């Protein structure tokens, strides 16, 4: 159908053309990679998706737990949840964790908001993802979801890929991409003994505005999310 | 030789260092990454090698089949063999794949062109590529060999590399990059095992426009790619 | 204490703002990934520690290794230890190798330089870097520590990163960032048999500016490199 035609773009593709294009010429944009070890928030999804699905009435994904590490990440790194004012010089440490989430809809990339994610728990940002996505699938948005976030997190992982370096927009400083969860083998060591065991692991690639963010900040944030991550102490958080 | 001078540059080296530059200004390009298991392909290939060369007179590498899959999903995914014009707000989808491959030459990077690369056989595009690095190397090119891409290969891998983030020209919306085929420990999982094999896996960086391209729709595109190299359904394409 | 203020950025975090967002339209930077096998540096390393440290007076860490392979690769490519005017269109070579060296302080990141590096052996690396990071951390740097620099090494695996998209400051044409070294399961070849091997495993990512250094190019200064590190023949490097 499409094949050998020329035709004129719809809104959100126009917006996203212009808005991508532009955001890279206004900031320093650069992707740092790190990878985290699933396997425990795997184990804990499994084990706690049937009740999830019966109390909360919807399903548990990945999602909302790599949403709360990154908003916990955002309150402790303020440095982080920011925006710089080139004109002025002035850096703006945001008080709100307003979460911006990809959401991908057959008329285009759409990105609304959790407004005061800090205030969430797993169950409340659940279904606000849900939320988010069945409105802006079917057209139900107001303007004011779509504007105020101070971070975004894209699920690259969605359809298959293990990484990118996503595009960030001007005032946010930073986008994180979940990557596909995988079973890999790795290196276990504990006293002293080298071995290998398979465990799920997810690269997460963080495009950050250099005008923001240094590199070692950047490490600083993604290995308190990593920690958190891995260590896995979300049992509480589920509301169960 | 050149340590310690200053020297104007040839002309590939001027034309490459200004059309790079520029393009990065006019589009919103990322770079997605997946992995593909090469090893079907990998044994196919050496089965098959004797009897291509004998027959079509070339060599037979990984590159016709990684251009196969990719021309095939380029009429499957018309959205990625499209260019954008960003004062109209038109998209362009061509019915024709002219595929672009770059070839190192010892003057610099030159990426001539397989027009109509849908029409083409696995020995037809073998053949075509040794044509045209052949001809790039020894200044047997025409103009029109050097125009009208839609999308381009890279060969990152030829010099050892794992990946790249390389640069699309516009007004083509992708290029991608066929990074070093390795031998890798996997996780296999079949009827709840999971266990750990030996396999050439090979990572894809695909570089695309955000202005014509979402990552969602890099995605399906790359799965599609490599739903066809991991299946290595490719014996009959060899026309022996 | 930030949270919820607008303040003036420091002078440190200013500049880098500007230089950074200037850099990415003055330039065309891609990023290219290799993987090296570092098992023989770090045995070599563990093995020479203590004797280090009481001849040399400095801890001897994997960073001198990286510096001594990195300056010994731009002498042999010199095509990449270079600078390009894009007004006159000439390409310089430099003859020195003033080697950068990104330093984290708690004011921002600065990036020193070690002036004439070609000269150096392990130890008198090992000395630089520990006195340029020293006097970044204490405000005792003069301005020509900060400048003249021809290519950039920046530790990303200071923080946990496997693998980042540095950000190159022209004149220089290439930055080298040197990822966590982490164990990982891989596969060695040896006459005709897989087999499984846990190795110290680290990712380059190197940025280069496609106006001086084409793909091909970084990949067989990256592959020069590798081989270095991977022999590491340093033992009579070390001067204990
Ligand atoms: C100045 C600087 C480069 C010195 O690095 P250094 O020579 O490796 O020295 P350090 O004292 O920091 O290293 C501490 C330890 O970590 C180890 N280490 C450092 N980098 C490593 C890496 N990439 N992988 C594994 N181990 C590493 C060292 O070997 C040393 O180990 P040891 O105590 O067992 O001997 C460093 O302090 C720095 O500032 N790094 C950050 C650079 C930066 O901000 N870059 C921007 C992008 S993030
Ligand atoms: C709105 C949206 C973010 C919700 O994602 P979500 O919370 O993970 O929910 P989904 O219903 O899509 O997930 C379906 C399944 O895939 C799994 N999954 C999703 N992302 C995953 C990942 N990164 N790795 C592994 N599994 C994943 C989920 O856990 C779920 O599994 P289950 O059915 O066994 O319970 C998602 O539909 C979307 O739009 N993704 C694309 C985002 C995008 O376009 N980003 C741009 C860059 S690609
Ligand atoms: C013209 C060109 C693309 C042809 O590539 P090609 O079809 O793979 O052919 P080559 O003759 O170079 O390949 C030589 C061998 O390496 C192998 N090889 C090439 N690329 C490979 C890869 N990505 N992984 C593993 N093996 C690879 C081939 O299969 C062949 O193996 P064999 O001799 O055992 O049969 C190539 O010569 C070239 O110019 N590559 C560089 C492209 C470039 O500069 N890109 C810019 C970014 S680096
Ligand atoms: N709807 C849009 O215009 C979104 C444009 C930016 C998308 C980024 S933040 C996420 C994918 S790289
Ligand atoms: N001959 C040229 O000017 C090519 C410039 C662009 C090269 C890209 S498409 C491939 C390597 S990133
Ligand atoms: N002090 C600075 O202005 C440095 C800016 C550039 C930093 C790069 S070279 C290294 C991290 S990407």
């Amino acid at each position: 159908s499409l094949r050998g035609t020329t035709q004129k773009v719809n809104r959100i593709r126009e917006i996203t053309a212009m808005k991508t294009v532009e955001a890279l010429q206004i900031s320093a944009q650069l992707t740092q990679l790190h990878e985290v070890d699933m396997t425990r928030v795997a184990e804990l999804r499994k084990k706690n998706k049937p009740a999830f699905i019966e109390k909360h009435g919807v399903n548990l994904t990945y999602l909302p737990f790599f949403v709360k590490a990154v908003v916990e990440a955002l309150v402790s790194h303020p440095n982080v949840n920011a925006s710089f004012n080139a004109k002025t010089k002035e850096m703006t440490y945001h008080s709100s964790v307003n979460l911006s989430i990809a959401v991908d809809t057959p008329a285009g990339l759409l990105t609304p908001v959790i407004h005061d994610a800090q205030d969430l728990s797993i169950p409340e940002i659940a279904k606000a993802i849900v939320d988010l996505a069945d409105r802006s699938r079917n057209n139900k948005l107001k303007p004011n979801d779509l504007s105020g976030g101070t971070f975004t997190i894209t699920n690259i992982g969605s359809e298959g890929a293990l990484s990118d370096t996503p595009i960030l927009v001007p005032p946010q400083a930073g986008i994180l991409g979940t990557g596909a969860i995988v079973k890999r083998p790795v290196v276990i060591t504990e006293d002293g003994i080298d071995s290998i065991a398979i465990r799920q692991m997810v690269f997460l690639p963080l495009t950050y505005d250099h005008q923001v963010v240094d590199g070692a900040d950047a490490g600083r944030f993604l290995t308190t999310i990593k920690d958190r991550l891995e260590t896995a102490n979300f049992e509480g958080d589920l509301q169960l």
